């Protein structure tokens, strides 16, 4: 993609180093492109630029209908171009349209991310950033993934990183030694199910939750979660829905499910 040719329109979300555009990609200098999000660094120590030529190598080897498509890059400051979804993220799409939205539905939000999620999980990758925040709304009978920002792929012979270099998502072998995986995904999962159906109420939301159950934090929700403590079932969540997220939270991740062991179950109800 050509600089120039990608003409400015708006901006759709702001961010700590970055921060994401809406473009049109004009090439015929016509006024009838194509519309895209792009996604820059504005101020970016190195660490953050290691991170974003990941991304932009991650999200290009990914082809699945529930992860955001990547169409190219752009001067290469760097840009990443990809497909813009224009119902935006389900966090908020959740609350706005919670009315209209019953079980059924998030069910169909849930096997579209588990799928998703398990797809990475054959590419060896690790989002380490799960959360209905981080997901898109394509429209309302679909969903994609999105964010990459922090996913690393595993190293070529082992199930796990360790990583050196968002809280109340993460698991207790991430939060105790920073050690993330598939299954560490999974427990994120567990907390994305707890969000979907709550219609990620602002109120109980996962770190209201936590922050309400109980010195720093990460040591604090370490020892509850390690003491037992688990996100407590949402208000008129299904049975089966509420043990899979239990399932989901168990303290050894080879006692967690898999998503190819999770799909079946949240599919068949
Ligand atoms: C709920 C959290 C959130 O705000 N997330 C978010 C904001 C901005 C950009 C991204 N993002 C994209 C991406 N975003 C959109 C998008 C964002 N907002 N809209 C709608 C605009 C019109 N209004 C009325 C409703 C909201 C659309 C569309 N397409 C994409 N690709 N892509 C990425 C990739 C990495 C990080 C963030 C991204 C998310």
């Amino acid at each position: 993609f050509e600089e120039r040719h990608l003409k400015y329109i708006s901006q759709l979300g702001k961010g700590n180093f970055g921060s994401v555009e809406l473009c049109r990609y004009d090439p015929l200098g016509d006024n009838t492109g194509a519309l895209v999000a792009v996604k820059q660094l504005q101020h970016s120590g190195p660490d953050q630029q290691r991170d974003f030529q990941r991304e932009i190598q991650i999200l290009k080897a990914l082809h699945s209908d529930f992860i955001v498509k990547y169409r190219g890059v752009s001067y290469g400051s760097l840009r990443l171009v990809m497909e813009y979804l224009p119902s935006g993220c389900l966090r908020d799409f959740l609350q706005r349209h919670r009315a209209r939205l019953d079980a059924s539905r998030l069910l169909l939000y849930s096997s579209q991310i588990c799928k998703g999620m398990e797809y990475l999980g054959s590419r060896r990758c690790v989002h380490r950033d799960l959360a209905a925040r981080n997901i898109l709304v394509e429209s309302e009978a679909h969903v994609k993934i999105a964010d990459f920002g922090l996913a690393k792929l595993l190293p070529l012979d082992k199930d796990y990183y360790v990583v050196r270099e968002p809280i109340f998502w993460y698991a207790p072998e991430s939060l105790s030694d920073n050690i993330f995986s598939r299954q560490s995904d999974v427990w994120s999962f567990g907390v994305v199910l707890y969000e979907l159906f709550t219609y990620c109420d602002k109120s109980c939301s996962p770190s209201a939750e936590f922050l309400r159950m109980m010195v720093p934090a990460l040591s604090r929700l370490l020892e509850l979660l390690e003491e037992g403590q688990r996100l407590p079932a949402p208000p008129a969540c299904p049975a089966e829905v509420h043990e899979l997220m239990k399932l989901c939270w168990a303290p050894s991740p080879q006692d967690r499910p898999s998503f190819s062991a999770l799909g079946p179950q949240l599919d068949m109800l």
